[PDB]
C-alpha cells in the first residue's frame, strides 16, 4: 500500500494545519481501519518503536543528535496483518518537553490529537512510571472532553458515561517502558508489569482531603480507559552503538528486546480494536477525514484555550487566590476590629492605613513571586475599589447615623413645640439659645461622621421655614 | 570521623520533623561547612554517586526495588579531602516522583530545602535535558525565594539582588545525565557538556508574547544560579547487574564512567565554596542546626500556600478566567443593551434573568466538567453580587435622576412659594392641587427607577416645612 509515511498534520510556529496531501491519500481509503498512535518524551526511541509496528526497516526518520526530529503528527497507512479487511494507520508524534521549542501549549495539543485520533493509546517513557508521567496522562484525558465537547452533538459528553457500550469508543491503553533495569519487587513479592501499573493506579483507604487528591487522577485514568497493558524493553545494545539501529539487524540486538518487541507487536495485532465514534458507527477514511479537520480546526480556531505553557501561569492564579484571601482579611479586620459609623475623614484615612499595612504583607505572605508587580497593582486596584466601596458604605452608614440622631434628639424637642409652643411673643429668642447652646454641643457626641457635616447644613437649610417663620412677630401684635 | 549517615529531616505521612540524634551532633562541631545536596528522579542513582562523593564503598542506602528507599533527608559528615579546615556534608533527599507517595507538595518542600541548605546544588536527571525538567527547577527556584522571605530579615530578598556580592549565596549547580546514549551534536556542530547546557538555556530573539514564555524559565535560572556546569555519565554496567552496584570495584565497571565520576568529584572538590549566609557569614555546626530549624518551621508553620498538585485542578481554576469573561460579557450587555435608569423593578429584574441566561449559556458553552457545580454556585453567588451592585447603582442613578428632575420642575415654583403671592387668604388654593398635578406629571414622565415613589415620598415628608407655615400664616391673614 504505502511505502514510505507522510505527514498529516504540520507544526510551524506553535500552528496546527491538516495537510492536504495526506487528506488526499487518506480519503482515498474506504475499508475501517485499527489507528495506533503514540506519544513519549522528546528522544526515546518512539519512532524506532513504530517502525517495528510497520515491521519494515526503514521508515519515520530517526536521528540519533540531541535535538528533536520528528514534528507534527506523521501518519503511515498499511493493511492489518492479522485482521482481515482493515488498514492499520501507525502515528509517529513529535516528543514530549522539547527544550529547543520550550512550549508545552503545543505539546499538550499534539497529545490530545493522538489520543483522540487513536483507538488504541500507547504511552512511552523511560525508567519507570512517574508521578510527572501520571499528571501529564491524566491532564490530557480531561483535555480530550473538551475537545470533543466542542465537536460532538451528545451521547457521550458530560452527559451519559456508562452503560452506553462506550467501552468501544475511548482508546485502550498502553504504557511502555524503555531501558527497564530494576528488578520488579515491591513490598517483598515480584511483579507482573500488568500488577504493577495497577499497583500504581491502586486506589488508597477511605476518603481524607490528601486521599481525594491521591485518587482523582487515577479515578479518572481508569474510566478514560477500559483496557490497560504495560510493557518493560532493556536496552536495544549493550554499548551505545545507538546511531546505526537503523541498518542493524535482530541478532546483534539483545535477545530479550526482540521477543518484548514481538510481544508488544503482537498484542497491539490481536487486541486493538476498530476505531469508531459515538453511536457504534466504524470510522472510514472520509470519517477520519473530516475527524481530524474538525479537531485540528477545534485546536487552532479560537476556543479551546489551554495555559499549560507555563509555571508561573498557575502560581499567578494561586497568587489571585491569594487576593481574594487578602481582600478577606481585610474585610476580617475593617469588620471586627472597627466600627461601623466614623470620627473623622483622618481618622479613616489611617484605619485604611494600618488595615493595609496589614493586609498588603498578609498579600505578600501568602502570594507568590509577581513579575513587574503587575498582580500587586492589581490588588492595589482591588483594595482601592474597596476602600471606596467602604466610604461610599460611610458616607451611607453616618448619613443614617445623623438622621436618626436628629429624629432622636432634635426632632422629639422641635416637632413637639413647633405647634403651640413657639405661638409665644419671642418664641424664636429662646429657640436659638435652645438649637445652637444644646442640640448642637451635645451634636459632637463621638461618632459623628465628618462626611454627615454637611447634612447639618441641608438640615439647617431645611429649617429656614420655621426659624423665623411660623409668625416670630407676636411682640408686635402683644 | 562518621562512619554512616543519618536522617537530618525525618518525612512521616507528609510531615517533616528535624532529627534530634542528627542536630546533636550537628551542634558538636565548629570548622565551616561546604554542603552538596542533591536532588532527581527517584530511583535514579542519586545516593549511589553521593556514596562516590565520600569515596567509600557502602553507606547511603540504595534500594534496588522499584519502590522508593531513600526517604526524608539523610546528613553524612566527612573531613574534606581537598580543603583543609573545612568539612564536606552531603545531603542525599528523597527523589521526586515517586507513585506510592503520589504527592508533588512534599516533594517540591524536599527539592526546596535541599536548594536553600545547600552550597552546591546537584540536579540528576535520565536521559537529556527536558523542558519537565525546567518546568520543575524553574519552579523551585521560585519557592525558595518565597520561603526566604519567611525567614531572612534584608539584604538578599526582593529589594536588592545585585552588586552586593550575592555570588557566594547562591548554590552552584551542576547537572547530571544519567545513562547518557545520544552523541553530542546540534545543528551539525559538536557539543561539550557546558555547551549543551547553555545552548538548552540559550534565549530566543526579541519580543513576542510566547517568546517572553520562552524566556521566563530560562531568565530565572540564568539568574539565581550563579555557576552551572553539566556532567554526562554512562550506563555503569552493560549488562543489568545493577542490583550489586554497591558490592562492586571499579574494574568491571565501565571505565569510562569512573573517568566522569572521578571528573565530576574533582571539579566538586576544587570548585564547591563554604556555604555563606546573608551578609558573607560562614557557616558552621550551629549556624547550619539552626537554618535546618528555622527551614522546617518555615515549611510546617502554615506557609505552604504554594502548590501544583493535580495540575487538572489549576488548569479548571481557569473556570475563573471563564467567569470573568462572562462577566465582562454580561456588563457590556448592561452597558448596551439597558439604559442605566431602568425602568422601575420588574423590568430590570425580567431583563436581568434573561441576561442571566445568555451568561449562564456562555459559561456552559465555555467552561467544561465542573467539579460538584461548584464554580457553577460561585458564579452565581458572584452574578448574584453584581446584581446587588447594580441594583446599588440603580438605586444612585435613580436618586439622582429623580432629584434632577423634581428640581427642574420644582425650585421656580418653591422659590415663588417662599416670596410671593402666598400669603394672601387663598394662596395655597392654587398649591393644594399643584403638588398632585406636579406629582402625576412626574408620573407620566418615563424612565423612573425603582425609588420613584419612595423618593417624592421623602420629599413630601421633608417639604410640609413650606406648607404648614404659610398654612398657620394664611390663618391669620383671615
Ligand atoms: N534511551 C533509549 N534510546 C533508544 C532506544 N531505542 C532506540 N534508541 C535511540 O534513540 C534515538 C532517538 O530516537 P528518535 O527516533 O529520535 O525518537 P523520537 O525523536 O521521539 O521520534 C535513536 O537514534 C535510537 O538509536 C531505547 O530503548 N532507549
Ligand atoms: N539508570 C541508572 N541506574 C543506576 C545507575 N547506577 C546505579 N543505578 C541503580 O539505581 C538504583 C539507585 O537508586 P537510588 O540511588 O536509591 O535513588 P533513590 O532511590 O532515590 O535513592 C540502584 O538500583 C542502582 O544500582 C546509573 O548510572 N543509571
Ligand atoms: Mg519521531
Amino acid at each position: 500500500h504505502m511505502t514510505g509515511p507522510m505527514c498529516l498534520i504540520e507544526n510551524t510556529n506553535g500552528r496546527l494545519m491538516a495537510n492536504p496531501e495526506a487528506l488526499k491519500i487518506l480519503s482515498a481509503i474506504t475499508q475501517p481501519m485499527v489507528v495506533v498512535a503514540i506519544v513519549g518524551l522528546y528522544r526515546t526511541g518512539k519512532s524506532y518503536l513504530m517502525n517495528k509496528l510497520a515491521g519494515k526497516k526503514k521508515g519515520f526518520s530517526l536521528g540519533s543528535t540531541v535535538q528533536s526530529h520528528t514534528k507534527g503528527i506523521w501518519m503511515w497507512c498499511v493493511p492489518h496483518p492479522k485482521k482481515p479487511g482493515h488498514i492499520l494507520v501507525l502515528l509517529d508524534t513529535e516528543g514530549l518537553g522539547d527544550v529547543e521549542k520550550g512550549d508545552n501549549q503545543n505539546d499538550s495539543w499534539i497529545f490530545a490529537l493522538a489520543v483522540l485520533l487513536s483507538s488504541t493509546f500507547v504511552y512511552n517513557s523511560i525508567g519507570t512510571i512517574n508521578q510527572q508521567a501520571m499528571d501529564q496522562l491524566y491532564y490530557v484525558t480531561e483535555l480530550t472532553h473538551r475537545i470533543r465537547s466542542k465537536s460532538s452533538p451528545d451521547e457521550n459528553e458530560n452527559e451519559v458515561e456508562d452503560s452506553a457500550d462506550f467501552v468501544s469508543f475511548f482508546p485502550d491503553f498502553v504504557w511502555t517502558l524503555r531501558d527497564f533495569s530494576l528488578d520488579l519487587e515491591a513490598d517483598g513479592q515480584p511483579l507482573t508489569p500488568d500488577e504493577y501499573l495497577t499497583y500504581s493506579l491502586k486506589l488508597k483507604k477511605g476518603t481524607s482531603q490528601k486521599d481525594e487528591t491521591f485518587n482523582l487522577p487515577r479515578l479518572c485514568i481508569r474510566k478514560f480507559f477500559p483496557k490497560k497493558k504495560c510493557f518493560v524493553f532493556d536496552r536495544p545494545v549493550h554499548r551505545r552503538k545507538l546511531a546505526q539501529l537503523e541498518k542493524l539487524q535482530d541478532e546483534e540486538l539483545d535477545p530479550e528486546f526482540v521477543q518484548q518487541v514481538a510481544d508488544f507487536c503482537s498484542y497491539i495485532f490481536s487486541n486493538s480494536k476498530t476505531k469508531t465514534l459515538s453511536g457504534g458507527i466504524q470510522v472510514n477514511g472520509p470519517r477520519l477525514e473530516s475527524l481530524v479537520l474538525t479537531y485540528v480546526n477545534a485546536i487552532s480556531s479560537g476556543d479551546l484555550p489551554c495555559m499549560e505553557n507555563a509555571v508561573l501561569a498557575l502560581a499567578q492564579i494561586e497568587n489571585s487566590a491569594a487576593v481574594q484571601k487578602a481582600i478577606a482579611h481585610y474585610e476580617q479586620q475593617m469588620g471586627q476590629k472597627v466600627q461601623l459609623p466614623t470620627e473623622t475623614l483622618q481618622e479613616l484615612l489611617d484605619l485604611h492605613r494600618d488595615s493595609e499595612r496589614e493586609a498588603i504583607e498578609v498579600f505578600i505572605r501568602s502570594s507568590f513571586k509577581d513579575v513587574d508587580h503587575l498582580f500587586q497593582k492589581e490588588l492595589a486596584a482591588q483594595l482601592e475599589k474597596k476602600r471606596d466601596d467602604f466610604c461610599k458604605q460611610n458616607q451611607e452608614a453616618s448619613s443614617d447615623r445623623c438622621s436618626a440622631l436628629l429624629q432622636v434628639i432634635f426632632s422629639p424637642l422641635e416637632e413637639e413645640v413647633k405647634a403651640g409652643i413657639y405661638s409665644k411673643p419671642g418664641g424664636y429668642r429662646l429657640f436659638v439659645q435652645k438649637l445652637q447652646d444644646l442640640k448642637k454641643k451635645y451634636y459632637e457626641e463621638p461618632r459623628k461622621g465628618i462626611q454627615a457635616e454637611e447634612i447639618l447644613q441641608t438640615y439647617l437649610k431645611s429649617k429656614e421655614s420655621m426659624t423665623d417663620a411660623i409668625l416670630q412677630t407676636d411682640q408686635t401684635l402683644t
